[PDB]
């Protein structure tokens, strides 16, 4: 069903508000990915699917079925999202850091009960847009609520709370000193390391969503409220997406401004051309021969970047799961080259990184996935509400130079954080 969308109402608030009241009314969890001007809502679960490092569970109707897993993640993950996908058309989840560390060879190193994945199948789905919003096996709460908000309006979004991220708890400046040196020892290139920052006070969501939407303009963005965890971000990088034709993007981008000193500066033009040489190398391991191409290379895309897109046909004998394995941690948050800077981060930061750095997905029964890159992201677990934000650290990286990055990079949320109601 669809029903136009009134003028002067904005998707990402109505989806965000609607997440909030309908979910809270009718005791379910959800998640809200934004993509393509479609905000779609996926609400309730028909079934869930968490892969852990040493156990896979499938949860259904209240019962889990439980199973030891060997071999790659991905075959794990794909295996069971796919018998998923016969019964709905959509499943959505999350995807953590430590999903990427099995393709070099570091799984040995997670600990006992590490997630890597979260992926669900709703029981119902609202795709908001500035057209209309569809509805997909809405019942009459879901459709009530709707009804009801649109009369009502949208909330107003209250002031914000401050929080202070001068603090470096965690040594920061101290580990990003370890990796330059490693680096001046040839160990690897570039290496993103991160900091966590604690909010001392705890967060409205839904309400923090709106507001930082209204300062981000990002390639995706999420809110949800899954299996304990509360979270929401402004994804500024594409890992992949799959289409239903079997035509693979990634879209990765390399050095930043606040457009002719980015263009000309050798600095960030040579971090860019690696990350295209890394990502076409994984993309040509999935693709039909022949098939992979880098189009609009070096172009440029409140921060201007330096982007690429790389297109491929996914190969008759691979699959989407097996892609996102192999673009998968991304460049732009891990490091060059891949495994030694995924095996520098188990070292040099917190970890496990956990949803920070891994990816949010919406996958379709046709064979569609969409991956985005979970960055500039808030999280809420077990009474904790934290922000975290890295910096790609070369051989020149100063440790004062990395932290100021770092608070720039929290500034995507630290002004827009909404205090609970
Ligand atoms: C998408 C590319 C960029 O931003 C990020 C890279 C690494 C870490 C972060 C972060 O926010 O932690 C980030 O926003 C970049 O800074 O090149």
């Amino acid at each position: 069903s669809s029903i136009p969308m009134p003028a002067g109402v904005n998707p990402a608030d109505l989806a965000a508000e609607l997440a909030a009241v309908v979910t809270e009314s009718v005791d379910e969890d959800y998640l809200l990915y934004e993509c393509d001007g479609q905000w779609v809502l996926a609400a309730g679960v028909q079934a869930m699917v968490e892969l852990d490092s040493d156990e896979l569970r499938v949860i259904r109707d209240g019962v889990t079925r439980r199973q030891q897993w060997s071999g790659r993640p991905g075959a794990a993950l794909g295996e069971a999202v796919d018998r998923l996908l016969l019964e709905t058309d959509q499943a959505f989840g999350w995807v953590a850091f430590e999903f990427g560390v099995h393709r070099y060879g570091l799984q040995q190193r997670l600990a006992p009960h590490t997630p890597l994945a979260r992926v669900f199948s709703p029981r119902t789905r609202i795709m908001v847009s500035e057209k209309e919003i569809r509805l997909f096996d809405a019942g009459i709460r879901h459709r009530e609520a709707i009804d009801r908000l649109l009369a009502t309006g949208v909330r107003e979004v209250p002031q914000s709370r401050s929080v202070d991220v001068s603090d470096d708890p965690s040594g920061f400046r101290r580990r990003v000193a370890v990796a330059v040196d490693e680096i001046a020892a040839g160990r690897y290139h570039k290496v993103i390391l991160s900091r966590c920052v604690e909010v001392p006070f705890a967060i409205d969501f839904p309400l923090t969503y709106r507001l930082g939407r209204r300062h981000n303009t990002p390639v995706r963005s999420f809110l949800l409220q899954l299996g304990g965890i509360r979270a929401l971000g402004y994804s500024p990088e594409l890992v992949t997406a799959v289409r239903a034709d079997g035509v693979v993007i990634t879209e990765p981008l390399a050095g930043t401004r606040a457009r002719d000193d980015l263009e000309s500066n050798s600095k960030e033009i040579v971090e860019h051309a690696i990350s295209v040489r890394s990502s076409l190398e994984e993309i040509t391991d999935i693709a039909e021969p022949g098939s992979a191409a880098v189009i609009d290379f070096m172009t440029v895309r409140s921060v201007q970047h330096l982007g690429s897109t790389i297109r491929a046909r996914l190969d008759p004998s691979s699959d989407r799961m097996a892609a996102l394995e192999a673009l998968f941690p991304a460049v732009t948050a891990s490091g060059i080259p891949k495994a030694a800077g995924v095996e520098a981060i188990f070292r040099l930061d917190e970890c496990p990184r956990g949803l920070y750095s891994g990816a949010v997905v919406m996958l379709s029964a046709d064979g569609g996935l969409d991956a985005a890159l979970t960055l500039r992201a808030a999280y809420q677990v077990g009474g904790r509400t934290w922000l975290r934000a890295g910096a790609g650290i070369i051989e020149e990286s100063e440790p004062e130079r990395e932290f100021e990055e770092t608070c720039e990079k929290l500034s995507t949320l630290t002004p827009y954080l909404v205090a609970r109601q």
